[PDB]
């Protein structure tokens, strides 16, 4: 079955002395400037972002395309590879995950239709408008609302051409133990805090994060930088760095039975029949990581890894005697109850510098792995 895989990649170090070193491209062996990790792959600084993103995310986006869910982390210290795997630089050699993603999803689905269709409503829901009505919306958000950069060319199969589609982006940052939208229409200056809850089909939601609708890879990476402007607010009003909060970036894929007797590419009207599915990829705050921000942080990573440890016994215990996963012991955590209940595909990237400076925090980040071994 499709139980968490945790995977692990090594940046480029020009070093002699290595804190880790790579063995069976599934193990890392710890190296004193005495353990041995088992991960499901181990990336090397030879793999390249290409090869990363068919390991890491093509089975995530053919699970999209089935109606399923999938989360992906990235994990690690500063400095790491964390952002350059996520993101990175918009070139051949230097684009990440995410981009990529967006790039194949909007490759691989068909039927999508045009903007204020399916529009969102209350309680993390959506709603279908008549086609005269949406096309005056258009023109209406007409009103409101230059990249030369690497493309992804695959195309995946999988969808189902019975179903019409439409690619909502949400963008939410949990910084300090408090929960922001980082595509929120900000009046006052400040963002606001947002509460993180159930709807009616127990899926965890943002309440006031808001649904933005993207037609294209091109727009929907319009509006992942327009959060990072919003993500580099800082207490201060500095610059604030990606290791200081975890960002959430969340890909939905809502479908909706196609309508017959038209000539056009139209659902049908009725909302209840509308299927939507996720990709969820976020990029953690550093391990190593102005108190209380530290503190937070570190108490949510450590529930996560209690969280995936309860997980991985759940998947091989019974029906019943399965023990209760402790997600509410973090915002982080309780984000992703979903997932750490066993719902959903959940891949771990874990990143890490072979560079002797790096040595107790890889200690940390390696602890991830699905088994152990000691020398």
């Amino acid at each position: 079955t499709d139980s968490i895989e945790v995977v692990c990649r090594l940046c480029p170090y020009t070093g002699s002395t290595p804190s880790l070193i790579a063995i069976d491209e599934g193990s890392i062996q710890t190296v004193l400037p005495e353990k041995v990790f088992r991960f499901g792959r181990v990336f090397s600084e030879n793999d390249g972002q290409a090869t990363v993103f068919e390991r890491t995310s093509v089975d995530l986006i053919l699970n999209l395309l089935k109606g399923q869910n999938s989360l992906l982390f990235t994990y690690g210290v500063t400095g790491s590879g964390k952002t350059y795997t996520m993101t990175g630089k918009p070139t051949e050699t230097g684009t990440g995950l995410l981009p990529r993603t967006l790039d194949v999803i909007f490759n691989s689905i068909n039927n999508r239709v045009e903007k204020c269709i399916f529009y969102p409503s209350a309680l993390n829901t959506f709603e279908i408008r008549a086609t005269l009505d949406a096309h005056l919306k258009r023109h209406q958000m007409a009103a409101d609302r230059i990249t030369d950069r690497y493309c992804e060319a695959i195309k995946l199969s999988g969808y189902n051409d019975d179903m019409v589609c439409s690619v909502f982006v949400t963008y939410v940052e949990i910084y300090n133990n408090y929960c922001y939208d980082l595509l929120e229409d900000a009046r006052n200056g400040v963002l606001t805090k947002r509460e993180i809850r159930h709807d009616r089909q127990q899926q965890m939601y943002v309440d006031g994060a808001k649904d933005v609708e993207v037609s294209s890879s091109e727009e929907a990476l319009e509006v992942f930088c327009l959060g990072e402007e919003r993500r580099r607010v800082s207490s201060t009003l500095l610059n604030k760095d990606s290791s200081r909060s975890h960002s959430v970036f969340t890909i939905k894929l809502v479908m909706a039975p196609r309508a017959y007797e038209t000539k056009s590419v139209y659902p049908t009207m009725d909302s209840s029949q509308i299927i939507v599915s996720q990709l969820c990829l976020v990029d953690l705050a550093g391990s190593e990581r102005r108190l209380a921000e530290a503190n937070s942080i570190n108490q949510s990573l450590m529930t996560l890894r209690q969280c995936i440890e309860v997980l991985r016994r759940n998947q091989k215990s019974s029906s019943q005697n399965l023990e209760q996963v402790p997600y509410r012991q973090s915002k982080l955590t309780h984000l992703f109850k979903n997932y750490l209940e066993g719902n959903g595909k959940i891949r771990m990237v874990i990143c890490v510098n072979p560079k002797p400076d790096d040595y107790d925090e890889n200690m940390s980040a390696l602890a991830f792995a699905e088994e152990s071994q000691t020398i």
